C-alpha cells in the first residue's frame, strides 16, 4: 500500500472505465461478450464494497454500459458513468485521473500481478480450490489485454509474447495442485531457486518479477523495432523498494 | 548439429510434419489459411537442407494445385513421385506414423537449428541470423497440430509466447552484439542471473516447455519420470 500502488489502483479503474465505454461501440457479439466478461473480471479483483452486493452492482454497471448510447462521445459517456457509479454506491469504481497512456495499461498489468501473489501467499488449507479458480480468470485477463489506444505494433507484439506471463500463471497452478495432494509449497526468494527446482518451490512475489521482467523486455525490444541504439532500466531490487514487497 | 539417434528421429519427424502440412493445402477453406500453410511449409523446408529454394517452390506450387478429392494415401504417392522428379528425395520421410512425438520432435528440431545458427554466427552474418530468428518466431506462432486435439491447440495458443519470448531474447543479444559481444554461458541460471546468452538456450527452453505441458495435463484430467537437462544434453551430444 505504497505511492506506486496508489497509482496502480487508479490506473486499474481508468483502464476498466475505458474498457466498458467500448461496449456501446462494439461491432460484433463476440467482442461484446469479450469486453463485458473482461470488465466483470477486472472489477471482481478491484475491491469496491461486500462481495455479494459488489458483484451484483457491477453487473448493473456493466448492463448499463452495454445499453448506453452509441452516439455519445467519450466525455458524455464519462458524465453518465460518474452518475451511474454514484447511484450504484460504486464511487470506488471512479478513477481520480482520466489521462490514458501506456502507463495506464502497464499499471493494470502490474496490479494484476500483485493480486495473484497475495492470493497465493495467503492461500491456506481450504481456499486452495478457490485460488485455483482465480488463477483461471487471471489467465483469461492476460490473454485478452485491450490496448484501447492505437498501437498496431504493440498489439502484434503482445499477442506474440503474452504466453510468457500465462506460462508462469500455470506454474502457480501446478504448485497449488501439488499442495492439494500433499507436497506443500516452499516459497523462495529468487527466480533462480524456483528455476533450479525444475519438489514444490515457488518464488515469493513471482508475478511481480515476471511482469517486471516482461515490461523490461518490451522496452529493450522496441529499439529493434525502430532501428536505434539504446538508458535506465527498472531493477528488481528497486522495484521491491517502490512497492515495499 | 551433432548426429545422434534421437536427432535422426527429429529429422525424419520434421519431414513427416512438413509432408502433412502441404497435404492440407489442397483442402484449404480460405485464402488466408492457404497463404499461411504455404508460407510455413516454405519456411520449414528452408530450414531442412535438401536450387533447393526454387524446387521447393515447385513442390509447394504442386501441392496448392493437387486434387482436393484425393485422400491422404493418394496424395502421399503423388508427393513421392513429385519429390523424386524434382531431385528432392531428401524431403521424403522414412516413416509416416504421425503422433504427438512428430510435433514435439519438429519443435525441438527447430530449437536445435536456432542454437546452432546463433553459436556459429559471425559479425558479418549477424543481420542474416536476425532474419532467420524472425522467421522462427512465425514458425512457432503458427504451429498446426494436424491431428485432432482441440485442448492441445487452446493450450499452446495460451503459452506459446514463452518460447517466442526467448527467441526475442536472442535477437536482443544479437542486436547488442551489432553495436557489446555476447558471452555464451552454460546454464539458464547464469543467463537469467543478469550480454549473456545460454549456450543451447532453445533446446533447454523447448525441453522445459515440453515438461511443463506434461506436468499441466494432470490438472486438465484431475489426476513419475520426466526429462532432465543433463539427460537431454547426453541423448543429443550437446
Ligand atoms: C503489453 C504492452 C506491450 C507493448 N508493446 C510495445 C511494442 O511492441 N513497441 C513499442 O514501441 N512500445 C510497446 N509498448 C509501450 C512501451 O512499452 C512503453 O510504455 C512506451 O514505449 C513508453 O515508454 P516509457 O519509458 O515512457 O514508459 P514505460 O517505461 O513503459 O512506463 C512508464 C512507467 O512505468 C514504470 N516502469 C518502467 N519500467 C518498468 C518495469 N520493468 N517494470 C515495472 N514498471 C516499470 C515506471 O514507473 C514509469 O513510471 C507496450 C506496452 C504494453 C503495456
Ligand atoms: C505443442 C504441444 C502441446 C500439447 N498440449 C497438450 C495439452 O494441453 N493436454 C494434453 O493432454 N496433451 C498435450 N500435448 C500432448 C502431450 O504433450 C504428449 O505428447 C501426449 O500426452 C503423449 O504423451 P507421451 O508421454 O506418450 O509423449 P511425450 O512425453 O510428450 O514425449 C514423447 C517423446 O518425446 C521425448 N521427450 C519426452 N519428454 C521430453 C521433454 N521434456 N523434452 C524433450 N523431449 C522429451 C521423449 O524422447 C519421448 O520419446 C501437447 C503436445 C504438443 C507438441
Amino acid at each position: 500500500l505504497t505511492p506506486l500502488f496508489s497509482r496502480y489502483k487508479d490506473s486499474y479503474l481508468l483502464y476498466s472505465f475505458r474498457l466498458i465505454d467500448l461496449l456501446r461501440a462494439s461491432k460484433s457479439t463476440h467482442l461484446t461478450k469479450l469486453l463485458s466478461s473482461q470488465a466483470t473480471y477486472l472489477y471482481h479483483f478491484a475491491c469496491l464494497m461486500y462481495k455479494d452486493i459488489q458483484k451484483y452492482e457491477v453487473q448493473q454497471l456493466i448492463e448499463w454500459a452495454i445499453n448506453a448510447s452509441p452516439d455519445m462521445d467519450l466525455q458524455q459517456f464519462r458524465i453518465e458513468f460518474m452518475d451511474k457509479t454514484t447511484e450504484l454506491n460504486l464511487r470506488s469504481c471512479q478513477p481520480k485521473s482520466f489521462t490514458y497512456t501506456f502507463t495506464t495499461i502497464w499499471d493494470t498489468m502490474h496490479f494484476l500481478s500483485l493480486i495473484i501473489d497475495d492470493m497465493v501467499y495467503t492461500a491456506d488449507k481450504s481456499s486452495l480450490d478457490f485460488v485455483m479458480q482465480q488463477l483461471k480468470t487471471m489467465k483469461v485477463l492476460f490473454y485478452n489485454v485491450f490496448f484501447i489506444l492505437q498501437c498496431a505494433m504493440c498489439r502484434d507484439h503482445y499477442m506474440n509474447v503474452k504466453g510468457f506471463i500465462i506460462y508462469h500463471i500455470e506454474l502457480i497452478e501446478i504448485a497449488l495442485d501439488k499442495a492439494k495432494y500433499g507436497t506443500d509449497i516452499t516459497f523462495v526468494d529468487s527466480y533462480q531457486q524456483e528455476t533450479a527446482g525444475a519438489n514444490n518451490m515457488l518464488m515469493k512475489n513471482l508475478m511481480a518479477y515476471v511482469s517486471m521482467t516482461f515490461h523490461n523486455h518490451i522496452n529493450d525490444y522496441k529499439w529493434i523495432q525502430r532501428n536505434k541504439k539504446p538508458y535506465e532500466r527498472m531493477t528488481w531490487g528497486e522495484y521491491k523498494k517502490l512497492l515495499n514487497l
